[PDB]
DNA sequence: GCCACCGGTGGC
DNA sequence: GCCACCGGTGGC
């Protein structure tokens, strides 16, 4: 389920996925959702998207928290 | 053509 | 040996 961020700007939402099969089975992915929809799967992608003004440095992407 | 999904690996 | 990061792609 797409669960809000608080951490992130205003709109932002995270899902925590469990991979169904294959060797990796049981594995979590993490995904981020801009408020236009855009998805989005690592902590660089995210921060390129956000722009410098959006400070990420101690955003911990695995946990959706910031984790200074 | 798109994209959700799993696999591969460089850097640590 | 692990995993952040992203590539390949089957099913639509
Ligand atoms: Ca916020």
């Amino acid at each position: 389920k797409r669960m809000d961020c608080p951490a992130l700007p205003p709109g932002w939402k995270k899902e925590e996925v469990i991979r169904k099969s294959g060797l990796s089975a049981g594995k979590s992915d993490v995904y981020y959702f801009s408020p236009s929809g855009k998805k989005f799967r690592s902590k660089p992608q995210l921060a390129r998207y956000l722009g410098n003004t959006v400070d990420l440095s101690s955003f911990d992407f695995r946990t959706g928290k910031m984790m200074p």
